[PDB]
């Protein structure tokens, strides 16, 4: 299959590069951004496969920046883009409030490989590694 | 904060060779695909220095360069020193390049040496082990 086209959004550095390496090793053609804002103008220009969501990041969140696609997205008309959270340590409540924002699934950090890999193919039918 | 870098080129394996070898001298890098997605991510976030591919469709690294100049003069911003990436360039193409704003060129055979001389040169920020 052809490589999958990934969004990475993280506001630390070295999160954010970590998790880009293992998915450009892995083949995919990545894209990574520092913020929610980010992420919005990055999704107005480029057609991702996916897009890989820090929750936690100051001034626009993962939810609020995933809402901000959402609405774009319908207002545009753009077929909607997978969104995966990627979170610390998430109870029931805070994963229903990430799916309400718009978000497709989540991952708890810290991000392997294994689990990377394996919501990239659930989520677009394209395999990693 | 490191070197903050952006790289342009419209074939993922090139674009993928410079980034992987500025992000090992210890820059943080951004990459994008194309000229147009070059000035927007300009607009957005602010690079020390910016290496752009000179060949790609619609809009070449010389009008993305131009595009570039024309907003930081318009939106009043400090430039970003502009580096052409070229396969092998004929004379008047590299006097092209400067005549479209591009600060600098190098050629296609790059390697982390080179990019950390031009980053010196261009921005007086030291990568590698000097970082």
């Amino acid at each position: 299959g052809r490589p999958p086209r990934l969004l990475c959004v993280d506001d630390n550095p070295a999160n954010l590069l970590l998790v880009q390496t293992l998915l450009s090793d892995l083949g995919a053609q990545v894209t990574a951004v520092d913020s929610g804002y980010a992420a919005l103008e990055v999704v107005q220009r480029e057609r991702f496969d996916l897009v890989f969501m820090d929750v936690q990041m100051p001034g626009m969140d993962g939810r609020q920046a995933t809402e901000a696609i959402r609405r774009w997205e319908a207002e545009r008309e753009v077929s909607p883009v997978p969104v995966i959270a990627l979170t610390a340590h998430a109870l029931s409540n805070e994963k229903r409030a990430l799916l309400q924002a718009g978000m497709d699934d989540y991952l708890t950090k810290p991000i392997d490989e294994q689990q990377l890999a394996q919501v990239v193919l659930k989520w677009t039918g394209l395999s990693l590694g």
